[PDB]
């Protein structure tokens, strides 16, 4: 579809989105921002929204970790980065209180705080 030509945009997500904790480390975070400056960087947000829905809480949360490192990163607009992750932001803003709920509120004030 729209992202099939973008496998290493894929590959780097699923990287950044694999491991047991559910907070990128230092190292982590560093190596993604790096090569998201490489790769497209709209097409990695898209795919880190599609792993925001069915995978597992650890993923979500790893997920939203890269979602708030690249937002606070200047490789996107921030008003640009509030565009494209606003709508899954507030459904996950929107549900049961705990882990996720609480990271993608946070994440999503922040963005908001700063338009």
């Amino acid at each position: 579809m729209t992202l099939s030509d973008c496998q290493q945009e894929l590959s780097l997500v699923q990287t950044v989105t694999r491991g047991s904790r559910a907070f990128l480390s230092r190292e982590e975070a560093q190596h993604f921002v790096k090569e998201c400056g490489l790769l497209n960087c709209e097409a990695v947000l898209e795919l880190l929204i599609c792993h925001l829905g069915g995978t597992s809480e650890c993923v979500q949360m790893r997920a939203l970790g890269a979602v708030a490192s690249l937002g606070c990163t200047d490789l996107l607009p921030q008003e640009h980065i509030l565009l494209l992750t606003r709508p899954r932001l507030q459904e996950l803003s929107a549900g049961s209180p705990g882990p996720v709920t609480n990271k993608a509120t946070k994440i999503l004030r922040h963005f908001e705080a700063s338009c």
